[PDB]
């Protein structure tokens, strides 16, 4: 009676929540698998996360699922103390990881600089624009101005030198999963607000703890709780919200309400009748700022490596992640432009490593191009200029659920999908009561 489109974390958790409340549901999943943009799979000799990877106990929704499905102790920190390399003026600079972090810490201090006035409650991101806002006019003006400013311009304008600029440029190529110069700096400021405004905490939350048993231990857990079979290989083609849903084969399914978790980068596969609001339609057409890609590279030997490179490098942040039995290292990498790298080309993977070193030898590589993926069309959702205040909040019988619309760790984190999936089901629940 309630139709959930997509079996990623938002869809699975919404179904479990409806089930709790005794409401009939059905999940229609385009792919032949569950997990969506979280995808644990054996590649290159071990389970690797092709999408979502890191977790933290300060992420409320993720951490309760970690507790629920038995992974409390089953988390491991990514290697630290790497030999660090960063490109800053056509040149490769060699340092320690702590050397890099302290440069990034001071720049982050400036980047967060008004989060305390914007986000007293870091989970009320649009409070400044609320009728309830009790602050001065000049804070609302700085807020809107920040939505139209990118995060690197904030560091440039504070007088930092070119070294620190290319470091933040590389950082946000990875963080904004695409071109950071088109991004909204209010995203970065809210990550600060959710991280006690400390670079170190922000990295502990987003870039440290991995699930020993992968994301699949969680989404297999949620799916294992459901008493209604997920209909895989059932891509949705049309949605009528007056609700009626039409699959690609032409099957028609009737429903009291529709919870659509299809990411924006993939909504163009579905026709809506009536059409979507013009405001929301312009977001879909502009979509999100996530055009980048994530790679897994394997090299010869055991090397503790960290590398940073600004736009337009193939990869902006690359880091050792696993030391393997056969004297190899698996590194992870994040880059701003999915179309500048073939994630499964040993030669393109070598050119990534060649950004910093001419003595490290790639022997394998792999990745999934989420942006080119029909059912995704993006990496993790990040914000263009103007999308903090006129973007993710515009998607509020038809409900949109997904990390990209979350109040808290929006887009970038499974925490956001688990948040928004659950609260969107509550909207359904509340209105049926
Ligand atoms: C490279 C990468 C790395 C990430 N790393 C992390 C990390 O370390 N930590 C973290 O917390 N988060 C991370 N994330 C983010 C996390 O994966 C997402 O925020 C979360 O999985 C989004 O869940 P969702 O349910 O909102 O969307 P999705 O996972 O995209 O779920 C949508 C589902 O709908 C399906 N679908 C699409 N179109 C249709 C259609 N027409 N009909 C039917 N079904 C359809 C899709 O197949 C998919 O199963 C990462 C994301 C990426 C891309
Ligand atoms: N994949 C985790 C998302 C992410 C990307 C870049 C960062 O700089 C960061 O702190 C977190």
């Amino acid at each position: 009676k309630v139709v959930i489109i997509g079996a990623g974390f938002a869809g699975l958790v919404a179904a479990r929540e409806l089930q709790t409340a005794g409401i009939e549901y059905e999940i229609l999943e385009a792919k032949d698998r569950i997990g969506g943009r979280a995808w644990t799979e054996e590649r290159m000799g071990r389970p690797l996360e092709l999408g979502a990877t890191w977790v933290h106990w300060f992420q409320a929704h993720t951490w309760t699922e970690i507790m629920r499905y038995g992974q409390r102790t089953e988390i491991t920190a990514s290697p630290s103390g790497n030999d660090a390399h960063w490109v800053t003026d056509g040149k490769v600079v060699k340092g320690t990881e702590d050397d890099l972090d302290e440069k990034l810490t001071a720049a982050m201090g400036v980047t967060y600089e008004g989060s305390e006035e914007y986000f007293p409650n870091p989970h009320d991101p649009l409070w400044v624009l609320s009728d309830d806002f009790d602050g001065p006019a000049e804070v609302r003006e700085r807020f809107l101005s920040d939505d139209q400013t990118n995060a690197i311009d904030l560091v440039k304008e504070a007088g930092f030198d070119q070294e620190t600029i290319d470091l933040v440029d590389a950082f946000w190529c990875a963080g904004y999963i695409g071109d950071p110069y088109t991004g909204s700096a209010l995203m970065a400021k809210q990550w600060g607000a959710l991280s006690d405004n400390r670079y170190r905490v922000m990295e502990d939350i987003t870039l440290k703890w991995k699930l020993n048993n992968g994301m699949r231990s969680l989404y297999d857990g949620i799916a294992g709780d459901l008493n209604t079979d997920i209909r895989l290989n059932t891509p949705v083609a049309k949605v009528e919200h007056h609700a009626t849903v039409t699959t690609e084969s032409g099957e028609v399914i009737e429903a009291s309400a529709v919870i659509c978790t299809v990411p924006v980068g993939a909504l163009s596969n579905i026709e809506f009748s009536p059409a979507l609001p013009d405001a929301v339609q312009s977001v879909i057409d502009d979509k999100w700022n996530s055009q980048g890609a994530k790679i897994w590279i394997k090299i010869k030997g055991h090397h503790r490596f960290l590398g940073y490179a600004p736009k337009p490098a193939k990869m902006s942040v690359v880091r050792s992640e696993y030391f393997m039995d056969d004297d190899t290292t698996i590194l992870v990498g994040f880059g701003y432009d999915n179309t500048n790298i073939d994630l499964n080309s040993i030669e393109d993977a070598q050119a990534v490593i060649n950004q910093w070193r001419d003595d490290l030898e790639v022997v394998d590589t792999t990745g999934h191009n989420w942006v080119a993926d029909k059912w995704a069309g993006q990496a993790w959702g990040t914000l263009r200029k103007g999308q903090f205040t006129q973007g993710w909040s515009l998607f509020d019988q038809l409900f949109f659920a997904g990390s990209d619309y979350a109040y808290g760790w929006r887009g970038v984190c499974v925490d956001g999908a688990l948040e928004k999936g659950m609260t969107t089901a509550r909207q359904v629940i509340n209105s049926m009561r």
